[PDB]
C-alpha cells in the first residue's frame, strides 16, 4: 500500500524524513511499530515512544 | 488510556522518551498522529513521518 503527501513536511530532526506534498510514500514495518507521543507519570517526562514496547493498564 | 512499559528502553534523539519496564505513561493527543517509518519514491530517502500528512494513493 502507497501513501500520498498531502502537505509539506521539513524535516526537525536526524531520524524524521522530509516531503513535498504529492510526493508518494511506501511505509515500512519494523520491529518497533508507530510512535506515539507520551507523558511518563513515574518521571515527569514527555517524548515519542514505540508502541510495542508498551500494554494497555 | 494508561499504559505500562514492558521493556526499558533508552532515547536515542532529542525528542523521544526514556522509560523503564513497568513505567506508566499516558498518551498525548497531538495534532501531527501517529509516527510512520517510510521510505520515499520520488527521492529514496527514509524515516519518521506523521501520519495525518499522507493518505492512501
Amino acid at each position: 500500500t502507497t501513501f500520498v503527501a498531502l502537505y509539506d513536511y521539513e524535516s526537525r530532526t536526524e531520524t524524521d524524513l522530509s516531503f513535498k506534498k504529492g510526493e508518494r510514500l511506501q511505509i515500512v514495518n519494523n520491529t518497533e511499530g508507530d510512535w506515539w507521543l507520551a507523558h511518563s507519570l513515574s518521571t515527569g517526562q514527555t517524548g515519542y515512544i514505540p508502541s510495542n514496547y508498551v500494554a494497555p493498564s
